[PDB]
Parts: structure tokens; C-alpha cells; sequence
């Protein structure tokens, strides 16, 4: 999978990176630090 | 989430923006350029 | 982190303070007003 966020990164939060697998690995993958 | 830094911006560093999700998205969100 | 510019301040611009996290927080940290 490419290392990108698929939604605008202003819509990504630390809460969602900890609590949501889909935010952490898909919507906000890059800014959550997965890649 | 509002576009602010929650710690003083003079404690935010590029290192923390690059290497810490919580700095990049929460403590230093604005000054890291997330929003 | 010390409040200094790590490049000569004559190379620092408002545009780089606004649009680049590394200039804002590192290269031009002092002249950009981060500290
Ligand atoms: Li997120
Ligand atoms: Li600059």
C-alpha cells in the first residue's frame, strides 16, 4: 500500500490514530505514523 | 479538531513532528503543519 | 532547543516560515518567530 493519507490530514487526530484501525491504517496512515 | 498547538510552540521541534504522532497531530499540530 | 536560525537569516523568508515545517521550526526557527 502507498504511504499516504487518503483524507485531508487536517481531518486526522491522535485520538482516531489510537482508537480506529481504519484511520490508523487507511484514512490517516501516513500522519498516524504507520508508514 | 481545532488548529492549535497545546504546548508552547517554542517547545515544538521538527524532530518531534517527524517522529511522534502525538506531537505532530496534537501537542504541536499547528506548528508542525498538520492544519 | 536553542532559539537560533541554523541557516543565515538572510536566506529565511515569510513564505518558507508559512509553508515549510523544517524552515519554521529549524532552519529559520528564531526569525520565523517560533521562539
Ligand atoms: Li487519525
Ligand atoms: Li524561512
Amino acid at each position: 500500500r502507498s504511504c499516504i493519507d487518503t483524507i485531508p490530514k487536517s481531518r486526522c487526530t491522535a485520538f482516531q490514530c489510537k482508537h480506529s484501525m481504519k484511520y490508523r491504517l487507511s484514512f490517516c496512515r501516513k500522519t498516524c505514523g504507520t508508514c
